[PDB]
């Protein structure tokens, strides 16, 4: 083992910061990114507390599809990254970089990344200590004949240099299963046997119409727990709204894949946090997002989605490290071995812990995420772990997995019901994590959670998550329901058919819209009500350390009922919010 260039784990999570090459301007002799971010400007704008946990991910996007283009662009930016001087201290502080080296099967008709040899990658690793890793993303839909052989080389050249190979992929057409050798292409399987400590595997939830969210995330978690990857994460993509044909929030009708650039703007901001919770709560530590202009920002400025949701969520996972592999293994009661492709893919979990075929969310935390590995792999390194002796390792073909009903009946015996109400809730140590799991339906949800004898009832509108921590002097609360009004994008269309026929916003038009109507002159959503009821309380609680998105919340209202020893907390907000309540139990 060569010394790793960086740590990636629960205590050192990783936020990837994508910068997409502008190929049109490249043809004009410029070195720029779509959305107007600069490498240096973006890095400088990253908050100093986040800098140790964030890496700039270069992507070749629409660079010319010919030899030399991607190399020329990448060498230019690695030079900029390497020579960076911190203006406050005057010291050279090389900016850490990940290069996107593989995507779209590296077909010469799809990407300039085709003309990046492993020899060149090796050269850049040796030249640039700030090159921390290389990234393969989104070939599920174009599974090239030598993809597994090429992934083996990427992992090996990374290991050789102490860098990470990062692969984001979704289980469309058995991609994850094939990667590990299902169809007999075993090169990457063998590479992983030697070099897994340098591999990061991530889901990529983009192809949402295929509904592989639950099954891909289950693999990512199981690969990690069984030592087939060093850590895991997910790329969470607002393009899912396009893939599934949604339009105006809560509107009826499906428009199909007809308004791409309006559609990738429409996913509620807070829903990205709901998606990211599934990574964190299950020991994942790597985060990435598309579309970058919405999820991160433009012109070296943070979008409100980034500042109010993603940034604050990432700060949370740094302050409260995700459960360790040891911890997750200890809590795991069932571990699946086999191919989800043989068992209905995402349908496997529908009405088990997901409410529908096409969703990135869960409807219960009762089983958290059941971890799995493809049938091609062995559970040897899993059983070698000391923390894994209480786990039932089960073939996916077992009768307990044969139907929806059999799955719940089997899992219910091993995972006890630990809350009430039709809402998503999961508990870690002294913390309840809660969200409303509705995607595009305006329906409130309620739950009853307990901290021993203390009862907490909550009422959540859609696109609202909360983290409730029992501390010695009371309850720490994090709430996020940030959701701006996107209706303007869908102006002039009263129904789905009409929305289909709107003029294309276009990629450049959407970037412009962000600049003109999201970065500034934002159409904020209306404040909306969250209720929290605590039963078993001695006196009216006091509120402390209240803060949140500027101008986004009314002062919380507390109504204490001495006779019933209970308080009703009414919050009216639209944003990120945190406070503590101080009280004693009765
Ligand atoms: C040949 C073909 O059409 N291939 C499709 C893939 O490109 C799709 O991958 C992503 O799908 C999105 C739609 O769900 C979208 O097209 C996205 O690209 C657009 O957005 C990104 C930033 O998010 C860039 O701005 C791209 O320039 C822009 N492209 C277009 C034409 O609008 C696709 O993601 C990109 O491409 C893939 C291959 C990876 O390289 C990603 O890292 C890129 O961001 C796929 C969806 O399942 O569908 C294929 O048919």
């Amino acid at each position: 083992e060569v010394d790793k260039r960086r740590e990636i784990n629960n205590e050192h999570p990783l936020l990837m910061m994508p910068l997409y090459a502008n190929g049109e301007e490249f043809n004009q002799g410029k070195y720029t990114f779509w959305g107007g971010d600069t490498l240096t400007g973006k890095w400088e704008n990253i908050p100093d507390d986040l800098k140790p946990y964030t890496v700039i991910q270069l992507h070749p996007d629409d660079l010319p599809k010919r030899d030399g283009a991607a190399r020329d662009f990448y060498e230019h930016m690695l030079e900029e990254a390497a020579k960076y001087v911190n203006p406050k201290t005057g010291k050279n502080e090389p900016i850490p970089v990940i290069l996107t080296v593989y995507t779209a099967g590296n077909m010469p008709y799809y990407t300039s990344a085709h003309w990046l040899s492993t020899s060149w990658i090796d050269k850049m690793y040796q030249k640039y200590p700030n090159l921390h890793g290389i990234f393969s993303t989104a070939s599920y839909w174009i599974w090239a004949n030598d993809i597994e052989n090429k992934a083996a080389d990427y992992l090996k050249v990374s290991a050789k240099n102490g860098g990470y190979f990062i692969w984001a992929e979704q289980n469309v057409g058995s991609a994850i299963e094939k990667a590990f050798g299902k169809n007999g292409k075993i090169a990457f399987q063998k590479s992983v046997d030697k070099y897994w400590k340098n591999l990061i595997f991530m889901f990529k939830n983009t192809p949402a119409a295929e509904g592989n969210d639950s099954t891909t995330e289950s693999y990512m978690k199981g690969l990690w727990l069984s030592n087939h990857t060093y850590q895991w994460g997910g790329l969470m993509d607002t393009w899912k709204w396009y893939e599934t044909g949604k339009w105006k929030l809560f509107a009826s009708g499906n428009i199909g894949k007809s308004q791409g650039d309006r559609q990738w703007l429409t996913e509620p901001e807070s829903m990205l946090g709901e998606e990211a919770l599934g990574v964190y709560l299950n020991g994942g530590v790597v985060y990435n997002f598309e579309h970058p202009a919405y999820t991160y920002g433009v012109n070296n400025k943070e979008s409100l989605l980034f500042s109010e949701v993603i940034k604050e969520f990432f700060r949370y996972v740094i302050a409260h490290p995700a459960p360790s592999k040891e911890k997750v293994l200890e809590d795991t009661k069932v571990f699946i071995h086999g191919d989800y492709s043989n068992k209905g893919n995402g349908k496997f979990f529908v009405n088990v812990n997901t409410d529908r075929e096409q969703t990135p969310l869960y409807m219960t935390g009762r089983y958290n995420v059941i971890p799995a590995i493809p049938g091609v792999l062995k559970t040897d390194k899993l059983k070698e772990s000391v923390s894994s002796s209480r786990i039932q390792i089960k073939e996916i073909t077992s009768p307990e997995f044969s139907s929806t009903q059999a799955r719940k009946e089997y899992l219910n015996k091993l995972y006890p019901m630990n809350y009430e109400g039709d809402i998503f809730a999961q508990k870690l140590d002294n913390r309840w994590f809660v969200y409303n799991y509705k995607v595009n339906e305006n329906v409130k949800q309620t739950g009853k959670l307990k901290f021993n004898s203390l009862e907490m009832n909550v009422e959540f509108e859609p696109h609202t998550y909360g983290i409730f921590e029992r501390i010695s002097n009371g309850l720490k609360v994090n709430l996020n329901n940030f959701r701006t009004n996107k209706d303007s994008l869908w102006s002039n269309a009263q129904d789905a058919n009409q929305a289909k026929k709107l003029p294309q916003l276009t990629k450049k038009g959407a970037i412009k819209w962000i600049e003109e109507h999201y970065i500034k002159d934002t159409q904020f959503g209306e404040k909306r009500v969250t209720k929290i009821v605590l039963r078993g309380i001695d006196k009216l609680p006091t509120i402390h350390s209240l803060s949140g998105t500027n101008n986004s919340y009314d002062q919380p209202s507390l109504n204490f009922d001495q006779k019933n020893h209970m308080v009703t907390i009414t919050i009216n907000s639209n944003g990120n919010l945190e406070f503590e309540l101080h009280f004693l139990e009765h």
